[PDB]
């Protein structure tokens, strides 16, 4: 197979780890390594359980030379140092583990400005670019905080690859639900979106248990996360699905300070759950998150509507912004809503017909990645704008705060007057 793979899985033999009862081995699959079974498996069957004293988690780090060191560091930046450590020494115990683990994946934060060009205009290559910097900055003051002074435990100089490597490490290999626990044979079971129940994480060691039925030869998968969107599991881990319902695309709504009428408004979206800045993440095919109409209604308030920040409504004022406003104040957002999304439409340098044909060939994984991001922002983006276009033609068929306030009038009840003389 590999002799730095073989080599590994004679590490985790003489450490008990891999026993008998261990119905897989590894492999190369087109998805990096994996674990592909050496006898029929079933579900829930046990794979695999690692002795937590291999786990490489804040406890871990706590407990090794530079443990003192790392005392009052973020968790994260706590195992970054760490794994870059361990990865140096050729006495650790993990010196097979490394040679396994690959220097690169696909995820956004290691390609090239090239690359990077095909996600142009995409939210994904915003928030690709901030987690970049981020890490840059907090990796930065680490090596003059806690590498360069303490020149004894990191002989060796630290550029940026290695910090965004132990990064990239970090977000593609760890466990989050159990806090980001990585262990060195449960690292290689792939995700497939044939699993649909998520959960495999059991527990000193870490019990594996496969979701599926898996047949000889065949390999074991899990679902890494059922709720992230394309542009999460692209930047994650280094892939993506073909399942237009992973499509999202966040809005960002906010209060401006500028706003005449802040701090009353920032008062009723905070009494409702809100703040002063929220984002509404809007997945393909699926119906507005609530709270992003009425949220609207209040940014686009306006002087006319403005009666109902008063103290007489507290109470009542966000069951009114679910209802509507006026229809000034509904078409006001509808405008502002369909404006963003052609602006933003047109930031990509290709149309969705493009994109599709260009997904009926072949694609280098980087590249397929980026075209069916782009894609599937494209058809979010032309869903709101289509859900707003609609809403504009409807602006007739809602009854605003003045209609409904005249519906119980009672124009029409007695001859009052009969009774007014009667006393
Ligand atoms: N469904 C998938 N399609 C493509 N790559 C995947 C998939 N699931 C997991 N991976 C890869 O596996 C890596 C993360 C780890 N969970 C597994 C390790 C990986 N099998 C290896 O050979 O190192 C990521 O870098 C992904 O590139
Ligand atoms: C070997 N990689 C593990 C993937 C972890 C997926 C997700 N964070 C979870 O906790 O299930």
């Amino acid at each position: 197979l590999s002799p730095a793979v073989q080599t590994f899985w004679k590490w985790l033999q003489e450490e008990g780890v891999i026993t008998a009862k261990t119905p897989v081995k590894a492999s190369v699959v087109t998805e990096g390594l994996g674990l592909v079974a050496l006898k029929d498996i079933s579900r829930n069957d046990v794979i695999l359980q690692v002795p937590k004293r291999l786990w490489i988690n804040p406890d871990a780090v706590a407990a090794s030379e530079i443990g003192r060191v790392c005392s009052e560091l973020k968790p994260w930046l706590s195992v970054i140092l760490f794994l870059i450590r361990e990865r140096s020494r050729e006495d650790s115990v993990w010196k097979h583990y490394f040679g396994i683990l690959p220097q690169e994946t696909d995820s956004t934060i290691y390609w090239s400005e090239e690359e990077l060009q095909e996600l142009q205009g995409s939210q994904l290559l915003k928030t690709t670019v901030s987690v970049k910097e981020y890490v840059k900055n907090e990796c930065l003051k680490l090596e003059q905080e806690i590498i360069l002074p303490n020149k004894r435990l990191f002989p060796d100089p630290v550029t940026l690859d290695d910090f965004f490597w132990a990064f990239g490490i970090l977000r593609s290999r760890a466990f989050s639900r159990l806090n980001l626990v990585v262990v060195p044979m449960a690292d290689l079971i792939n995700h497939s979106a044939g699993v649909t129940t998520e959960d495999h994480a059991y527990e000193y060691l870490f019990s594996l248990k496969s979701p599926l039925s898996v047949k000889a030869g065949e390999q074991v998968y899990i679902q890494y996360d059922l709720n992230k969107s394309n542009a999460e599991l692209a930047l994650d881990y280094g892939f993506i699905e073909p399942n237009e319902n992973r499509h999202a695309y966040t809005l960002t709504l906010e209060i401006s300070e500028s706003d005449p009428f802040f701090d009353d408004k920032l008062d009723v979206a905070e009494s409702n759950g809100f703040a002063q800045t929220a984002y509404f993440d809007i997945f393909y095919n699926r119906t507005l998150p609530p709270g992003l109409l009425p949220y609207l209604r209040l940014v686009a308030l306006g002087g006319t509507d403005a009666f109902l920040l008063e103290s007489l409504f507290r109470d009542t004022i966000w069951g009114h912004l679910e209802l509507s406003v006026s229809r000034d104040n509904e078409e006001l957002l509808c405008k502002a809503v369909r404006e963003a999304c052609k602006s933003a439409l047109a930031g990509y340098h290709t149309t969705i017909e493009q994109d599709r044909e260009l997904k009926e060939g072949n694609l280098d994984s980087r590249l397929a990645i980026a075209v069916g991001i782009r894609e599937g922002e494209k058809m979010v983006l032309q869903q709101i704008d289509g859900i707003f276009e609609q809403k504009e033609l409807e602006l007739d068929q809602l009854e605003y705060y003045q209609e409904r306030r005249l519906k119980d009038l009672g124009l029409c009840g007695e001859n009052g007057d009969i009774l007014e003389n009667l006393y």
